[PDB]
RNA sequence: GGUCUAGAGGACAGAAUUCAACGGGUGUGCCAAUGGCCACUUUCCAGGUGGCAAAGCCCGUUGAGCUUCGAAGUGGCACCAGAACCGGAGGACAAAGUC
DNA sequence: GCCGTTTGGACTTTGTCCTCCGGTTCTGGAACCACA
DNA sequence: TGTGGTTC
C-alpha cells in the first residue's frame, strides 16, 4: 500500500572488532536456529524431501523419504516425553503421527491449500510450543490486542463483527491441538533456541516468567516465511505437472485424430535422423524430435515445393530451400530437416495436411518439456555460509530487538546505528549486551535522508530530485548482511557488515489521506500487465474539476490530464510524445501559428488529445559521430583479429585428425586459398600461420601418417603459445590501460549506458570462453569443470553495467513523465529542472507475450535478453510508486507499421548516409545498402544523400500519403510507434478494425470466410456477419452470420485497396509496391 | 544551410571539435571505468585459488602548468531490497549439414 | 508477410557445463496486559 | 515510547 524502500548502509567497524565478530556470531546464531526450527517443520510435514541432484543438474533426488521422518520424528517425540518427565498416557505412534500433522497444517496451512499470516502464525506457537508454562493459543489469556468487534464498541458502532468472531473460533483447533500435545507429554515441544546447548552464546538473563528471547522470535518467523513459500510451491508445482499429463492427452486426440498415419511416419523420420547423425550420441528421450524451431520458415519452403512434380530430382528441391534461407538467413531453420522431407518416402508429411508438422511440434515441445518438469519443489534448509539469511531489527517501538537512526551523530554527514541489544565476542566468548552505538560510512545515498521529529526518531523526511517538497517517511526494519563472496571465506581478518534498512515513503497522494489518486478513476489498469484502458464518461467533469494552471512537476498532477506513450528500442532506449486532454476550442502555436496535431477521443465530441511534445530519451552512449564512429572500430580492432586467428587455428587442429576425408577436407580449405584476403588478422601472427603452413604443404603427400599429424600438433603449439602472448597483452591493455576518462557531465561519449557498450563487454567474454576451452586435439570436448567459474570479474561488471542501465533508463522515463529535465548552465553544470507539466500515465507498449522462446532465432532471442524490456516495465511499477504516476500498457500489435497520424500501413526505412555518396574518399557501403542493391541490382544507380532505402527495420517510418505515386509521409519509427499508443488510447482501438482471422464455410450456398469470435469486441462487430469475394484478394461484408485460415487485412486510411479487406499476402505487397517498387524505379532513372 | 514533421531539448544526414603538498573521506555501481605484484593450479596463454603490498580513488584548501573568455573551467550520473523456488532462454566446446 | 526488436555474420541436430532473464511466494507488524 | 506473553 505504501512506496517501501531500502537504502543499504555500511558500518564502520574498523576501530571496534569485539563487535564484528559479534555481529558474525550473531549471524550464525539466527541461521542455526532458524534452521532448528526449519528441521522440526520438515519432520512434523512427514512427507518426502526433495533436494538437488548431484552428478548432473536436472532431476531431483529424495533427500529424506516420509518414513524416514516419521522414524525421526517420532524418536523426538519418545525422547521429549522422557525429558518432560511424562506420567501419563504415551500414546501410539499413529496419534502422535496424526497430532504432528495436525500442529504441522497450522503452522503452515499452505501445505493444505489454505492461507496464512506468518507473522501471526509465528506470534502464537512458539511460547505455547516452547514455554513450559505457557497459556498462549488456549482460551485462558487475558491479555493481547482487544478484538475488532471490541474496537468497534467503544467508537464506530458490532452485531456482525462479535459473530465472526465466534464461528470463526469454534474452527479453530488450536486450543485442542495444544491441549492434545500437553496430554501426551509434549507440552514443551520444541526447545527455545537461545535457551538450549546448540547456543553458546552467554544471553542476558531471563527474566521471571520469560522462556523466549527477541532472538527466538525472529528466528521462528523466518522458519515459518521459507516453510509457507515453500509449500506453496509443491503445490504450485503439481498442479502445473498434472496440466502437462492433461495437455498431452488433449492433444493428441483433439488436433491429429484421423491423420495417424503421418504420426507414425514422423516417427520414422525422428528415428532416421536419430541413427544417421554423425553427432554425439543420443540421450534424451525427444532426442531429433522434430522442433518448430527446426521447421522455422517452412510455411514458404512448402508452399514452394507444391509447385514441383513428386518425382522431380532433389536438387529443385534442394535449391528450393536455399532460396528460402537467402531470403533471411535469421529466420530460417534446419537444411537437413527440410533435406529428409524432400525425399519421396516423407514428402506425405507435407503434402496432405500442410501444417501438420508445426502441430507435431508443438507436441514434441509438451513432450520434452514434460519429460524436465519436477513435481515437486527442492527442498534446502539455510546455512550461515551457502544459503544464508539475515537477522532482523525490527525499528523504534516494534517488538524486535531494536535500532535508532542517528542523524549526524559525530559530524555533518557522520551517521549512527545504534543497536539496542547486539552480541560482543571478547576472547573468544560470545556476549550479548545492550546499547551498541556503530557509526555508517559515508553514504551520498543517505543525503536523501532528513529527519523529522525529534521526538519520534522513526520519522524521516526523503528527498529526490523530481520532488519539489519532500516526503514524509518512516524508517523501517532493518536487516544485517555480508558481502556472499566474504561469507563462505573464514581466514583470519576483520568482513564488511552492512545494514539494510528498509525505508517506507509515504506518496504526495497518501499524504492526503485518499487511497487513490483523483485521476486513478480515470484510466482503468486491468491485469498483471496493466493494460490501460479509458473512462470517457468521466474525464469530462474531470478537466471541470482539474483545470490545466500551468504548475510544473510535481505540483501539477492535480491539474490538466496528460499521458505520455513510450516506445521502447535498443537504438534509442525510449522515445516519448506527450499528449493534453483539452477542448477543441484551441488556437494555434506561439511560434509560426500552425495548427497543433491532435486525436479525436471517443465519446466526448468537445475535447481531443493535443500532442504536446515529443523527445528521444537517449541514455548516454546512443549518439554517434564520425569521431565516435572511428573509436568504437577501434576498441574491438584487436578482439575482432584474435576472434579471427581462432577460428584459422581450429581449422588447422581438424588437419591433424585421425579420419581420413576429414583432414583431407580440412587441409583442402587451408592450401586453396590464400590466408587473409581480407586482412582480418594482425601481421605477424598471419606470417607464422603462413610459415607453418607451407613448412606442411611440403610434408603432405611425402611423409606418413602419423609423422605428419606429428608436425601439425607441433605447428599448433608454436601458433598457440605466440597468439597466447597477444591474449595476454591484450588483456593488459584492458585492465590496466590508459584510456581517456571522462570528467565532469559531457555528451556524446564512447559507449556510456548503450547496448553497444555491454555487448562490447560480452563480446570480450564470449571469445575468453572460447579461447580458454579451444582445444588442441580435434574432435575434444571441452566444457566447463562441475563447479567452476569464469572471468568472475568481468561477469560481475558486465551484470553492474546492466544494473545501472535498467535504473538510469527508468529514472529518465519518470523525470520527463513528471515534467523534469536536466539542463545544463555552466555556471552550475547539470541541475534538474522542472520545465512542462506532468503527466499522470506513462503508457508502454503491452509486450508480455515478447518472451525468449525456442521457435525465435537464437540471435532474436539474444537481443531480447540484451533489450530486457520485461525488466524495464517492472522497474518503472518500481520508481513511479512515490510519484504518484500511473504506468500502463498498450496492445501493440503493428503499432510500428501503421501510420499514427495517417492510419495507412508503412514500411520502416533507413537513409543513405552522407559518407557513401561524398565524391572525396567515399566509405563503403554499410550491410543493409548492399543487401538492397543487390535484390533490384542497382549498381550502376548512383545513390544520392537522404536517398530512403526500405528494409522492414530501419528507423524512418515511411507510408503512402495518397493516391499520388511518391506522395510519402515520414516520421521516426520509434515516435511513430509512441503517437500510435496514443492514438489507440483515446479511440478505444482493438485488432478488429485492421485485422481478422476466417475460416471458410458454407452460409447462404455460397464459400464465403467466417471470422474467428476473438474477444467481445471481435463478437460486437463480425459475429453476424461474413466476407465474400470474386478474386481472392479483396474480401466484402455480408450480412448472414481449403483447410488453413485466412487473415484479412484493412487500411484505415482508405489509400491501399481503398481500404477493402485484403488477404494479408497481397494487401502488404500492395504497400511494398507503393513504397519500395516506387524508390526503385526511380533510382533507376 | 540540405532532408524529414511532431513544430520540440525537434529528427536524420553533413560541415565544425591533466599534476604536487596538506586536511578530510572512501555506501552499491556505471560513465572509454574489467586493479597491481608474487606464488600455486604439471607445462607457456586464458581462467581459477591464495598471499602480499601500497594504495589507487573522490571532496576541500594552497600552489603550480595547461585552454577558452585578470577572471572562469579541470567530476558526473543512477540506485527496492532479502530468501527460497519454478520456468524461460542464452553462452562455450566437438562433430555434421547449410547462405 | 514478418505483432513487438533489429546485431555482422546468420541457421539446424546431438550432450553437458556455466550464466542470464522472467515470474511466484514468502518477507522488510500492531497492540494490549501483567510486570514488581 | 519499557519488556515479554499474548491476541489481531
Amino acid at each position: 500500500s505504501m512506496a517501501v524502500k531500502s537504502i543499504k548502509v555500511k558500518l564502520r567497524l574498523d576501530d571496534m572488532p569485539e563487535i564484528r565478530a559479534g555481529l558474525w556470531k550473531l549471524h550464525k546464531e539466527v541461521n542455526a536456529g532458524v534452521r532448528y526450527y526449519t528441521e522440526w517443520l520438515s519432520l512434523l510435514r512427514q512427507e518426502n524431501l526433495y533436494r538437488r541432484s548431484p552428478n548432473g543438474d536436472g532431476e531431483q533426488e529424495c533427500d529424506k523419504t516420509a518414513e524416514e521422518c516419521k522414524a525421526e520424528l517420532l524418536e523426538r517425540l519418545r525422547a521429549r516425553q522422557v525429558e518432560n518427565g511424562h506420567r501419563g498416557p504415551a500414546g501410539s505412534d499413529d496419534e502422535l503421527l496424526q497430532l504432528a500433522r495436525q500442529l504441522y497444517e497450522l503452522l503452515v496451512p499452505q501445505a493444505i491449500g489454505a492461507k496464512g499470516d506468518a507473522q501471526q502464525i509465528a506470534r502464537k506457537f512458539l511460547s505455547p510450543l516452547a514455554d513450559k508454562d505457557a497459556v498462549g493459543g488456549l482460551g485462558i489469556a487475558k491479555a493481547g490486542n482487544k478484538p475488532r468487534w471490541v474496537r468497534m464498541r467503544e467508537a464506530g458502532e458490532w452485531e456482525e463483527e462479535k459473530e465472526k468472531a465466534e464461528t470463526r473460533k469454534s474452527a479453530d483447533r488450536t486450543a485442542d491441538v495444544l491441549r492434545a500435545l500437553a496430554d501426551f507429554g509434549l507440552k514443551p515441544l520444541m526447545r527455545v533456541y537461545t535457551d538450549s546447548e546448540m547456543s553458546s552464546v552467554e544471553w542476558k538473563p531471563l527474566r521471571k516468567g520469560q522462556a523466549v528471547r527477541t532472538w527466538d522470535r525472529d528466528m521462528f518467523q523466518q522458519a515459518i516465511e521459507r516453510m509457507m513459500s515453500w509449500e506453496s510451491w509443491n503445490q504450485r508445482v503439481g498442479q502445473e505437472y498434472a496440466k502437462l499429463v492433461e495437455q498431452k492427452n488433449r492433444f493428441e486426440q483433439k488436433n491429429f485424430v484421423g491423420q495417424e498415419h503421418l504420426v507414425h511416419l514422423v516417427n520414422q523420420l525422428q528415428q532416421d535422423m536419430k541413427e544417421a547423425s554423425p553427432g554425439l550420441e543420443s540421450k534424451e528421450q525427444t532426442a531429433h524430435y522434430v522442433t518448430g524451431r527446426a521447421l522455422r520458415g517452412s510455411d514458404k519452403v512448402f508452399e514452394k515445393w507444391g509447385k514441383l512434380a513428386p518425382d522431380a530430382p532433389f536438387d529443385l528441391y534442394d535449391a528450393e530451400i536455399k532460396n528460402v534461407q537467402r531470403r533471411n538467413t535469421r529466420r530460417f531453420g534446419s537444411h537437413d530437416l527440410f533435406a529428409k522431407l524432400a525425399e519421396p518416402e516423407y514428402q506425405a508429411l507435407w503434402r496432405e495436411d500442410a501444417s501438420f508438422l508445426t502441430r507435431y511440434a508443438v507436441y514434441n515441445s509438451i513432450l520434452r518439456k514434460l519429460n524436465h518438469a519436477k513435481m515437486f519443489a527442492t527442498f534446502t534448509l539455510p546455512d550461515a555460509t551457502a544459503h544464508p539469511i539475515w537477522t532482523r531489527f525490527d525499528k523504534l517501538g516494534g517488538n524486535l530487538h531494536q535500532y535508532t537512526f542517528l542523524f549526524n551523530e559525530f559530524g555533518e554527514r557522520r551517521h549512527a546505528i545504534r543497536f539496542h541489544k547486539l552480541l560482543k565476542v571478547e576472547n573468544g566468548v560470545a556476549r550479548e549486551v545492550d546499547d551498541v552505538t556503530v557509526p555508517i560510512s559515508m553514504s551520498e545515498q543517505l543525503d536523501n535522508l532528513l529527519p523529522r521529529d525529534p521526538n519520534e526518531p522513526i520519522a524521516l523526511y526523503f528527498r529526490d530530485y523530481g520532488a519539489e517538497q519532500h516526503f514524509t517517511g518512516e524508517f523501517g526494519g532493518a536487516k544485517i548482511q555480508c558481502r556472499r563472496d566474504q561469507l563462505a571465506h573464514m581466514h583470519r581478518r576483520r568482513r564488511d557488515v552492512y545494514l539494510n534498512v528498509s525505508v517506507r515513503v509515504q506518496s504526495q497522494s497518501e499524504a492526503r489521506g485518499e487511497r487513490r489518486p483523483p485521476y486513478a478513476a480515470v484510466f482503468r489498469l486491468v491485469g498483471d500487465n496493466h493494460r490501460a484502458f479509458v473512462h470517457f464518461d468521466k474525464l469530462s467533469d474531470y478537466l471541470a474539476e482539474h483545470p490545466d494552471d500551468g504548475k510544473l512537476g510535481s505540483e501539477g498532477l492535480l491539474s490538466g490530464l496528460r499521458v505520455m506513450s513510450v516506445a521502447l528500442g535498443l537504438r534509442t532506449s525510449a522515445s516519448i510524445s506527450v499528449f493534453r486532454v483539452a477542448r477543441k476550442d484551441e488556437l494555434k502555436p506561439n511560434s509560426k501559428g500552425r495548427v497543433p496535431f491532435f486525436f479525436p477521443i471517443k465519446g466526448n465530441d468537445n475535447l481531443v488529445a493535443v500532442h504536446e511534445r515529443s523527445q528521444l530519451l537517449k541514455l548516454p552512449g546512443e549518439t554517434e559521430s564520425k569521431d565516435l564512429r572511428a573509436i568504437r572500430e577501434e576498441r574491438q580492432r584487436t578482439l575482432r583479429q584474435l576472434r579471427t586467428q581462432l577460428a584459422y587455428l581450429r581449422l588447422l587442429v581438424r588437419c591433424g585428425s585421425e579420419d581420413v576425408g576429414r583432414r583431407e577436407r580440412s587441409w583442402a580449405k587451408l592450401i586453396e586459398q590464400p590466408v587473409d584476403a581480407a586482412n582480418h588478422m594482425t601481421p605477424d601472427w598471419r606470417e607464422a600461420f603462413e610459415n607453418e603452413l607451407q613448412k606442411l604443404k611440403s610434408l603432405h603427400g611425402i611423409c606418413s601418417d602419423k609423422e605428419w599429424m606429428d608436425a601439425v600438433y607441433e605447428s599448433v603449439r608454436r601458433v598457440w603459445r605466440h597468439m597466447g602472448k597477444q591474449v595476454r597483452d591484450w588483456r593488459k591493455d584492458v585492465r590496466s590501460g590508459e584510456r581517456p576518462k571522462i570528467r565532469g557531465y559531457a555528451k556524446d561519449v564512447v559507449g556510456g549506458n548503450s547496448i553497444e557498450q555491454i555487448e562490447y563487454l560480452e563480446r570480450q567474454y564470449k571469445f575468453l570462453k572460447s579461447w580458454s576451452f579451444f582445444g588442441k586435439v580435434s574432435g575434444q570436448v571441452i566444457r566447463a569443470e562441475k563447479g567452476s567459474r569464469f572471468a568472475i570479474t568481468l561477469r560481475e561488471h558486465i551484470d553492474h553495467a546492466k544494473e545501472d542501465r535498467l535504473k538510469k533508463l527508468a529514472d529518465r522515463i519518470i523525470m520527463e513523465a513528471l515534467g523534469y529535465v536536466y539542463a545544463l548552465d555552466e555556471r552550475g553544470k547539470g541541475k534538474w529542472v522542472a520545465k512542462y507539466p506532468p503527466c499522470q500515465l506513462i503508457l508502454l507498449a503491452e509486450l508480455s507475450e515478447y518472451q525468449f522462446n525456442n521457435d525465435r532465432p537464437p540471435s532474436e532471442n539474444n537481443q531480447l535478453m540484451q533489450w530486457s524490456h520485461r525488466g524495464v516495465f517492472q522497474e518503472l511499477i518500481n520508481q513511479a510508486q512515490v510519484h504518484d504516476l500511473l504506468v500502463g500498457t498498450m496492445y501493440a500489435a503493428f503499432s510500428s507499421r501503421f501510420d499514427a497520424r495517417t492510419g495507412a500501413p508503412g514500411i520502416r526505412c533507413r537513409r543513405v548516409p552522407a559518407r557513401c555518396t561524398q565524391e572525396h574518399n567515399p566509405e563503403p557501403f554499410p550491410w543493409w545498402l548492399n543487401k538492397f542493391v543487390v535484390e533490384h541490382t542497382l549498381d550502376a544507380c548512383p545513390l544520392r544523400a537522404d536517398d530512403l532505402i526500405p528494409t522492414g527495420e530501419g528507423e524512418i517510418f515511411v507510408s503512402p500519403f495518397s493516391a499520388e505515386e511518391g506522395d510519402f509521409h515520414q516520421i521516426h519509427a520509434a515516435l511513430n510507434a509512441a503517437q500510435n499508443l496514443q492514438q489507440r488510447l483515446w479511440s478505444d482501438f482493438d485488432i478488429s478494425q485492421i485485422r481478422l482471422r476466417c475460416d471458410w464455410g458454407e452460409v447462404d450456398g455460397e464459400l464465403v470466410l467466417i471470422p474467428r469470435l476473438t474477444g467481445k469486441r471481435t463478437a460486437d462487430s463480425y459475429s453476424n456477419k461474413v466476407f465474400y469475394t470474386n478474386t481472392g484478394v479483396t474480401y466484402y461484408e455480408r450480412e448472414r452470420g481449403r483447410e488453413k485460415s485466412v487473415v484479412l487485412m484493412r487500411d484505415p486510411s482508405g489509400i491501399i485497396n481503398r481500404g477493402n479487406w485484403t488477404r494479408q499476402k497481397e494487401f502488404w505487397s500492395m504497400v511494398n509496391q507503393r513504397i519500395e517498387g516506387y524508390l526503385v524505379k526511380q533510382i533507376r532513372s
